[PDB]
């Protein structure tokens, strides 16, 4: 149950509701997220996502 925020745009990701805008299920945590995931804002790796 950890949230993160992009360090490029400044958008926060809510794994609680998932990202259906991309096709991600509402039951997928950040650790569950895919390895080919990218910010829904720009499209950067988790390497750009830190802990809120
Ligand atoms: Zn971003």
């Amino acid at each position: 149950m950890k949230k993160y925020v992009c360090t490029v745009c400044g958008y926060e990701y809510d794994p609680a509701e998932g990202d259906p805008d991309n096709g991600v299920k509402p039951g997928t945590s950040f650790d569950d997220l895919p390895a080919d995931w990218v910010c829904p804002v720009c499209g950067a790796p988790k390497s750009e996502f830190e802990a809120a």
